[PDB]
């Protein structure tokens, strides 16, 4: 409501600061500004900022049942929209080279940044560097002397690393651990013995929940300085499993969502990713059904995809992610209840951070 | 040499470190500790390590003449090491994606980090990534309790910025700027209007002298407590000065040092890349001259390349380099004076990066 009218307001201000700094610091030229300023608009604009918002909401929530001077309570919530843009520009820079890592085509309802007719590629790696690096430097400026400045950054850096980590564990979910060795040559794997709940969990776990979920909420406590006033341990463990779910609802409609509605086009069964639909396929596949998968996954050929996507349909696959969101209802629910212990409010956060995730349709 | 493998011991001390928490922390395969040890192996070992030696060199200088506890020794050169390793790896995480930006295929006598057999472009650019990550892992790590922490990780972030904004001057450095437009293809310029030495200047001031001179210098300073007996306009002016010489020298051995030397093969031509050649042979060549040059500059083909040589050749170009270098000469010896004035040991310290740079043949 007026919440995201607050966080839009300050984007244009990081932006103007960014750019302002680039002429007067950088000595950039008027359309290498345009170029940049294009380059953040695309990658950063038009999602649906859940985690941006997040951490203004997990403020909000702080301010709502306690009392404040205006001052105090400006400073706060313009921290948590720094802070937000911050996440939603580090998530830029994890797109941009997702996108050309996983050889996308679509972002966003446009192209893929790497696929903008005036866009390199090598270009493109860079930008997705400057994203980063971006955030850096509203960090350094907006919370030079902010109490929570030191946690804020050491928080950001561990999330950061967990998740290059977490792309890394992605990008090579399908090959045989055995045989990886940079010096050698190396197919994709032929037995998936490593398309396990427990391996799909880890990638997961890093790639995404820590980034999208851990950070966000965690953010909000810190520019709050209300991190003392919640059970941390919950909070953890609150981010892996909404995060996961997360995951898992993206593998899913990356098959089943149309690129008209979901904004990007499928990539996971072309690329032979461990995407959940193919750990639980093989999990309750026979012997026939899993020899047809091995025979058709992970091949840029369209009717080899369809073969994949047939096998999915008739195994149910749909009805198994109901029984997965049930399961994991009732742990949210049950963390919501544990975190209300404590605190009441950021309870209340977490449970609209949820309700946002489950409802998402994308 | 003794202070070599003494700075190497720390470079496997911190390679330990950052592997068994991968181990301990991040759920990491033996197999993916493997690829990570050989990739970080790969990326940031067998250079001239000039930036990482030269923080132990000032550090060192300054201990020379100042009255420290043993024990403040011991430290103060550890924090060297690791300083010294921060850039090491920032440099191995630029290098890596450059390779890949500028489409080579060799470096330090082995192929790119990209063109391994077993390794692929898309998760070379994410090993990219958790280099630059391993550096604020470092940080937080090795200096938790430092009261330089602050200083170095802003610094440190206003450096790689600074590079990523020169990578990107240099990676669209062959187009037109007034069609420099993402929405809009980009065709290679045709009459190198913008291959001027001001435009050249910009280019490596961001991409190479923050990150090669200036970081290293004051990074020394800082875990030696030592900022404060420096002018730090002076140090700024030889770092940008001595950069720039040292990436001339690298532009004139990318056309003439013979790969089995240099370690690398030259792509400048190739990549129509505004090197310091192209800027001076353009400055001085005639008509017909001009002509052949547009005719086969940046294009693949190894007839093309050998023209554009064979006209570098014939322009007399060694003879503007000994021109700018005797300059440069004069110039970094004045600066050398100057720091002598409130730093006699740092002056020293710029003396003996100077002569390194000066006499290097790769
Ligand atoms: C972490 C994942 C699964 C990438 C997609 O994130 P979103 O679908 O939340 O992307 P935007 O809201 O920023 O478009
Ligand atoms: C080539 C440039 C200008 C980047 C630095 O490379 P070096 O020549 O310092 O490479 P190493 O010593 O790290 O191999
Ligand atoms: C950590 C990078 C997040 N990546 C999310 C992507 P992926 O499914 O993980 O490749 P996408 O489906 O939005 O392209
Ligand atoms: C950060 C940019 C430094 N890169 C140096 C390279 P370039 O000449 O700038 O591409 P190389 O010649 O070593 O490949
Ligand atoms: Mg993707
Ligand atoms: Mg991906
Ligand atoms: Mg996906
Ligand atoms: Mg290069
Ligand atoms: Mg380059
Ligand atoms: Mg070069």
């Amino acid at each position: 409501m007026a919440s995201m009218e607050r966080f839009l307001s300050v984007y244009d201000e990081v932006q103007a600061f960014l750019l302002d700094q680039l002429q007067s610091k950088y000595e950039i030229d008027p359309n290498r500004a345009r170029y940049l300023r294009i380059m953040m608009d695309t990658t950063c604009l038009g999602g649906k900022y859940f985690r941006g918002m997040t951490v203004v909401n997990v403020a909000e929530g702080f301010l709502a049942v306690t009392q404040h001077d205006e001052a105090t309570k400006e400073r706060i919530l313009h921290d948590a929209c720094v802070g937000g843009w911050m996440i939603e520009f580090l998530q830029a820079h994890y797109l941009v080279e997702d996108d050309i890592m996983d050889g996308s085509v679509m972002r966003r309802g446009k192209p893929c940044w790497y696929r903008f007719p005036g866009v390199t590629t090598q270009c493109a790696i860079n930008d997705g560097i400057i994203l980063k690096s971006w955030t850096q430097i509203m960090a350094w400026h907006y919370f030079a002397d902010r109490p929570f400045l030191k946690d804020l950054l050491c928080l950001f850096q561990k999330v950061d690393y967990a998740t290059a980590v977490g792309q890394m564990y992605d990008v090579t979910s399908m090959c045989d651990s055995n045989k990886l060795d940079p010096e050698v040559a190396q197919p994709m794997t032929t037995d998936f013995a490593e398309f396990t709940p427990a391996i799909y969990k880890r990638i997961v776990k890093y790639k995404t929940t820590f980034y999208t979920y851990l950070l966000p909420l965690v953010m909000g406590l810190f520019v709050s300085e209300a991190a003392a006033s919640v059970e941390m341990n919950l909070v953890e463990r609150v981010a892996h499993l909404i995060g996961e779910y997360f995951q898992v609802q993206d593998d899913v409609m990356d098959c089943f969502t149309p690129p008209e509605q979901l904004g990007k086009v499928g990539t996971d069964i072309e690329d032979a990713k461990c995407s959940w639909l193919a750990v639980t396929f093989l999990g309750k596949a026979n012997a026939a059904q899993v020899a047809e998968f091995k025979a058709n996954y992970g091949d840029k050929d369209p009717a080899k995809v369809a073969v994949v996507k047939r096998l999915y349909s008739e195994a149910n696959l749909q009805a198994d992610f109901a029984a997965y969101e049930a399961e994991v209802v009732r742990e949210v629910e049950s963390l919501i209840e544990q975190l209300k212990v404590k605190s009441p409010t950021f309870a209340e956060s977490v449970a609209v951070v949820w309700e946002k995730t489950h409802k998402r349709k994308k």
